[PDB]
């Protein structure tokens, strides 16, 4: 009676936006369970005991605390693929979790603790969202993501990181580190991240980055706005979108951006954003000969 189970979508149960204080008893045939936007504090075993076929649980926008999640409640679900726990009051990374897990969303919590080996076995994880938490470098230093060899997307934005996370898996394609306090990137950091397509590092403290740190063969989006960069750098062939707003750039040195034109493979660059730098004039018109696909250069004010 508290939830709605449509007869035409019989494996789905909607318990969302109902001011629920507790998770109701879940029938055994339920595969998609929506409990978001409630006032739930605890996740107890008694609610899930027969619900062995759960593939997706949304518990986002609740008041769940780490200490009120019963041991094993998620881990005993052998087909759980997706777990949403964003917008809760979690202080630590939840464990144990089932190894079937593919997508785990933990954004907007208070995660400041991450137990040694908490990520082990999550070898099927493709998406991990930890944005808006309290992570700091010591939690990540032992290469904790390294065995997640299917991980495609890692969101670590709006945390308390001072360094680039070490030993990220080589599968990774999307890395967000926006709104941390990262100031350098170590020399060969990207050597074992050849699949990186999207790198978001806006709102950090980047300044004296290595020459050709961003010479990345599969990068498509590079977002380094609101940092302290003084110079342009070599644009890699694959890049399409470049976000450089709100840095300390006096001139975009076109020769550094493009030292040679190869007319058999033109660079893919399509979009540059450079507003709120210290540029006196537009970039040299010769940019269009190295980057023939440029459709927009946003200058705003400087
Ligand atoms: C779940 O089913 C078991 C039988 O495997 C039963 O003992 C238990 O009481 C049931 N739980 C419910 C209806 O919540
Ligand atoms: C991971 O995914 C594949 C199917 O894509 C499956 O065969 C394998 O059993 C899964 N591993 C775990 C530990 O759930
Ligand atoms: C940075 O993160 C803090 C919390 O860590 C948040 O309040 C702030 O808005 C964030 N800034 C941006 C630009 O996202
Ligand atoms: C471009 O960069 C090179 C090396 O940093 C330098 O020799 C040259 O003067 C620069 N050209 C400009 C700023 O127009």
């Amino acid at each position: 009676s508290e939830c709605f189970c449509p007869t035409n979508f019989p494996s789905s149960m909607y318990c969302d936006n109902r001011k629920l204080k507790t998770i109701p008893n879940i029938p055994m045939h339920i595969q998609q369970l929506y409990l978001q936007f409630n006032e739930i504090e605890a996740v107890t075993a008694n609610s899930f005991i027969n619900a062995t076929h759960l593939k997706e649980i949304n518990l986002s926008h609740n008041k769940i605390k780490s200490q009120k999640i019963d041991y094993g409640v998620f881990a005993k679900l052998p087909n759980l693929l997706q777990l949403h726990l964003e917008h809760n009051n979690l202080e630590e990374f939840p464990f144990p979790l089932p190894k079937s897990l593919e997508r785990l969303l933990l954004g907007y919590n208070e995660i400041s603790k991450l137990q040694t080996n908490a990520m082990d076995g999550l070898v099927n994880l493709t998406m991990l969202d930890l944005c808006y938490n309290y992570l700091h470098d010591s939690l990540l230093k032992d290469k904790i993501f390294a065995k997640m060899e299917k991980l495609m997307q890692l969101n670590l934005c709006s945390n308390r990181l001072e360094s680039m996370p070490p030993g990220l898996p080589s599968s990774l394609m999307y890395l967000s580190l926006e709104n941390n306090s990262i100031s350098s990137i170590p020399e060969k950091y990207f050597d074992k991240l050849p699949k990186l397509h999207t790198l978001r590092m806006s709102h950090n403290k980047l300044q004296d980055i290595p020459y050709n740190i961003f010479n990345l063969p599969n990068i498509v989006e590079l977002s380094v706005g609101h940092n302290k960069l003084k110079q342009a750098f070599y644009i890699p062939r694959n890049l399409e979108h470049l976000y450089l707003q709100n840095n300390e750039i006096e001139k975009m040195n076109l020769t550094v951006m493009c030292p040679s034109i190869d007319p058999l493979h033109y660079h893919h660059l399509t979009y540059i954003r450079v507003d709120q730098n210290k540029l006196k004039e537009p970039i040299s018109s010769y940019i269009f000969f190295c980057f023939p696909h440029i459709h927009t250069i946003y200058y705003g004010e400087q």
